[PDB]
């Protein structure tokens, strides 16, 4: 469980994110495609998708990262309370998208790292340790609905 110091860390970087959703949700979905080519292929929507100039353009990506990431706050907002909004995602990731566990966590590792580069003052290593473990408590939790469903793995 987080406490209430490391929750207050964390969404008082996400509060920064949603100045600008697009730009964030942008750099994420590019950073996994790059870092992680295989997550590419599971979007039959961005698969024709080449180069990182290509992605940038792409006005559907940029879209989609704001889908993501509007998803994503919604549960952090919900500081662990997130039962109603994480069980949809984790169905449709599992049995619609079919997407792996540990996709999960490359898209993680993406958006740290982008937290990294856009806000250096409110995302110090404190900030940055809260955050992993928000994101680590998002993949347990989903990770449950998986083995339910038939899905770990
Ligand atoms: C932070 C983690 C993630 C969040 C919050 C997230 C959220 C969403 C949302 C809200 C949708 C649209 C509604 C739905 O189908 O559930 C979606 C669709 C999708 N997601 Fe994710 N997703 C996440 C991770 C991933 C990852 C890691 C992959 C692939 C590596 C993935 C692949 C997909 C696919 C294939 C679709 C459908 C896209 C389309 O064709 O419209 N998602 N995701």
């Amino acid at each position: 469980v987080l406490s209430e110091g490391e929750w207050q860390l964390v969404l008082h970087v996400w509060a920064k994110v949603e100045a600008d959703v697009a730009g964030h949700g942008q750099d994420i979905l590019i950073r996994l495609f790059k870092s992680h080519p295989e997550t590419l292929e599971k979007f039959d929507r961005f698969k024709h998708l080449k180069t990182e100039a290509e992605m940038k353009a792409s006005e559907d990506l940029k879209k989609h990262g704001v889908t993501v990431l509007t998803a994503l706050g919604a549960i952090l907002k919900k500081k662990g309370h997130h039962e109603a909004e994480l069980k949809p995602l984790a169905q449709s990731h599992a049995t619609k998208h079919k997407i792996p566990i540990k996709y999960l966590e490359f898209i993680s590792e993406a958006i740290i790292h982008v937290l990294h580069s856009r806000h250096p003052g409110d995302f110090g290593a404190d900030a940055q340790g809260a955050m992993n473990k928000a994101l680590e408590l998002f993949r347990k939790d989903i990770a449950a609905k998986y083995k339910e469903l038939g899905y770990q793995g």
